[PDB]
RNA sequence: GGGCUGCAUGUGGCAGCUCGGGCUGCAUGUGGCAGCUC
């Protein structure tokens, strides 16, 4: 009804050695392990988040380095304190636009 | 596969003191009283042709003198011989222009 | 895609008009039609 709900944990942070695959690629590499609610992803970028459930389901994507790091080349981390916060933020600015588009 | 089909007797030639209104407003003026096929217009001209179905139908459109020659100061007429004959030649040129 | 209208909406858009463009396949002096992308 206002947006996403705020939980610490769930912000997951991708930057890539190659560019960076179609959004469902990336969506669909996460969604077999943890539900991924949003992908936030410039198309051919080489870094992007990914917006998980809870804070398990953030981690059980993170600790799986065969599947994921090693086939993709990926480097994965949760984001934290302030730069979680300036994410959150992001995702408010980012809601607004889309809901304020002329038409 | 080839257009038109002659007939003779279905040409109208009008012509006009002031300038002709738009092809659609000429077209509604004819149809109301015969069956139009098409009105050849050039948009502001003073004179323009009109294509019916029938020779009948052209004849019903010259003779509608209360419905249109009072309405409109239209002179009318009925083309024959060898205007009739060229009025169909410029058919011929220009359907094969705008298939072209 | 522009204009409008409703809806949905960081979730990836939807629909109805309406106007005009790109690819196509028919029609066609008969003033275009149907599709696919805008």
């Amino acid at each position: 009804a206002t947006g996403p709900q705020f939980v610490s944990g769930v912000i997951v942070k991708i930057i890539s050695t190659e560019p960076l695959p179609g959004r469902k690629q990336v969506r669909d590499t996460m969604a077999a392990i943890s539900e991924v609610l949003y992908v936030d992803l410039l198309e051919g970028d080489t870094e992007c988040h990914a917006r998980f459930k809870t804070p398990l389901d953030a981690l059980a994507v993170i600790n799986a380095y065969t599947e994921i790091n090693k086939k993709h080349c990926w480097k994965m981390e949760i984001l934290s304190g302030d730069h979680e916060q300036r994410y959150w933020q992001k995702i408010l600015v980012d809601r607004q636009a889309k809901l304020n588009q002329p038409r």
